[PDB]
């Protein structure tokens, strides 16, 4: 219902989709080849930058399989993209195993990205709650 | 807005809302492990849910054991699409240096949000600029 | 937007939490303490702010990823729930995920983002199938 203006910094990787009508986000993919040894970490690039609307965010998230099956994981997560960021998309993988390395290739789903709304509140500061009616 | 829910094991209680306003409802676990120091697990939780269409269950680690003892979830926030009917399971893992941490059935691990969720239409681009998408002063 | 959220500053010596540009996700939460994490060490730090999370919504405590880059720092239970009901000071358990450098947090650090949604206030109904 929603459209998200998006742009295939690296043409080579497919576009993101959405696997079932009411599938929450479309996998992000690897634009590099890595590898992460136990408990280390990597900033992998996915190759598309969005254009949230105004009012929402963007919301990294990882895949549940991999973090499974081989204890993957993001450093940051949920990672927040904001509507006003016009960069490539970054995942901060890491590798949560204890012993066993995990080799990431490009093309590879990494990871999911949601976007949802966003309330832009404005803060307003108050000297306690109850004076305020907040108890 | 209701949630239908399937209690798989019919031993846990059902989860629910501790305060009018509270965000989610504690899940729990139907089974009983033992994670050493950097390990992981894949629990169940005894209940599967029929995420209403346009939102998506939010599967969130408790604060209270994720700093006395280090308890975490590997793939938090945990998605749970709207489409998914099967039983709902928690990636915990122990990210405590030296001290294993005892799961036991009955212990809510986690808790279940419900939010809506964008379903985007995702469009191709070559730029943002013909759009008026640029983040010009930003600079991305 | 309208939605104003009721913030205290339980300690004043730092600064109101601000959104940084005008579409942003969250504030940035500042850490009122000092706190020094050995690689794989975690605490729970203070932030100095209560806040009254407006009924029918949930704040979020997000990482903030350029630390979680740079040294590995990361929030044990993130997405931190703040429920509507809350009305403690917020508190980060901030955890050094790096394998052999210590991260070191001075009190006045930006140290997470706090972000405000709606949530659905399901009503469970039991079924005994789908
Ligand atoms: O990062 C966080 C998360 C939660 N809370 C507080 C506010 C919220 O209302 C309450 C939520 O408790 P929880 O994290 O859901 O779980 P627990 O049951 O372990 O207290 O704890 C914080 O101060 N910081
Ligand atoms: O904490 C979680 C996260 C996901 N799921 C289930 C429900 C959801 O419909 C499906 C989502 O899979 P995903 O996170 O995209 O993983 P992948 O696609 O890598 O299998 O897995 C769970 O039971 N618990
Ligand atoms: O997984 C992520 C998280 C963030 N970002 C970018 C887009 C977002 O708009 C910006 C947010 O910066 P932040 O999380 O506040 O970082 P910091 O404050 O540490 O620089 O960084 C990514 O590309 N990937
Ligand atoms: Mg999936
Ligand atoms: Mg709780
Ligand atoms: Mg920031």
């Amino acid at each position: 219902s929603t459209t998200l203006a998006i742009v295939r910094l690296d043409p080579g990787l497919p576009l993101p989709s959405r696997a079932h009508d009411g599938d929450a986000g479309v996998d992000l993919y690897s634009a590099e080849d890595v590898e992460l040894a136990p408990g280390r970490r990597a900033l992998v690039r996915t190759g598309v930058a969005v254009a949230v609307p105004f009012g929402m965010v963007g919301l990294v998230h990882p895949r549940s399989g991999l973090a499974t099956r081989v204890g993957l994981s993001i450093v940051n997560s949920p990672g927040t993209i904001d509507a006003g960021y016009r960069g490539e998309i970054k995942v901060a993988l890491i590798n949560l195993d204890p012993a066993a390395p995990i080799v990431v290739h490009r093309g590879d789903r990494i990871a999911q990205l949601l976007v949802q709304r966003v309330e832009l509140v404005e803060l307003v500061e108050v000297s306690s709650f109850d004076e305020a009616g907040l108890a």
